[PDB]
């Protein structure tokens, strides 16, 4: 019964991940006989398993876990290193499990690079999907989840931070909430897009509001028809987005103070 650990959650259970930066580097047998050697207590490695250059297995007993953490820069291998050991408290093996994992994102970093210009800021990250590098290399970087997004917009926020635009239409993406955080993370982003899209409820816009589009574009998406004129059309929007002053490649009147 109930006492340290039962299947109904909530309970002293607890999961982890080891995760060895630089593993792979060593004997899958050598470096857990060491990762032991030196630990305070025994244990059991829960689904070990590579990953690129690191090696990483989950642990259970939250006592067995952090007497690792102690064997930390313990181990000393050939080239004459130290061996180095992250703990971090987590979900149970392999959970559901969502996002992208350390190599990719730092790799999708790249294909922005060579996308993100710096005469203009211009990111023209348009359609990511149907496109070559990350082409054949099952870089699935769906930009209308979050994940993706997610990572996506971290990395303008953490090298970019004074993007003035943003193409980033086609890619079949609907809810906006996601990419929430940009008003913080792209502040100069004066420009955007979403172009193309898929985005019927022009009440999106509502969500990515905070960012002075000193120019913009939304057509291509449901969010067309489901308007009067032109003119219900730039007048919605228009108010998200009040200084606007271009819009979708046509013409847009001038503002209207007081």
């Amino acid at each position: 019964r109930g006492g340290a650990g039962t299947s109904q959650d909530g309970t002293s259970k607890n999961w982890f991940k080891i995760t060895i930066p630089y593993g792979r580097k060593y004997d899958k047998a050598w470096l857990l006989s060491m990762i032991q050697s030196k630990s305070s207590v025994p244990f059991t490695p829960i689904e070990f398993h590579y990953e690129n250059t690191r090696a990483q297995f989950f642990v259970e007993d939250a006592s067995t876990a952090s007497a690792l953490k102690a064997v930390n820069y313990k181990i000393l291998d050939r080239e004459n290193r130290r061996i180095s050991i992250i703990i971090n408290s987590s979900a149970p093996p392999h959970t559901i499990l969502n996002e992208l994992k350390p190599e990719q994102v730092e790799q999708l970093k790249l294909i922005m690079s060579k996308r993100y210009d710096g005469s203009q800021q211009a990111l023209d990250l348009k359609g990511l999907r149907s496109d070559p590098d990350l082409v054949a290399q099952n870089i699935d970087v769906v930009l209308n989840r979050r994940s993706s997004m997610a990572a996506t917009l971290r990395i303008i926020e953490e090298n970019i931070p004074e993007l003035l635009s943003l193409n980033l239409s086609n890619n079949r993406l609907y809810r906006l909430d996601d990419m929430s955080s940009i008003v913080q993370k792209a502040p100069n982003l004066k420009i955007l897009n979403l172009s193309g899209n898929e985005l019927k409820s022009e009440r999106e816009l509502d969500k990515i509001k905070g960012l002075k589009l000193e120019e913009l574009w939304l057509d291509g998406n449901s969010l067309s028809d489901t308007f009067r004129d032109q003119s219900t059309y730039i007048s919605a929007i228009r108010e998200r987005f009040p200084k606007l002053l271009r819009l979708d490649g046509h013409e847009l009147p001038p503002p209207i103070a007081f």
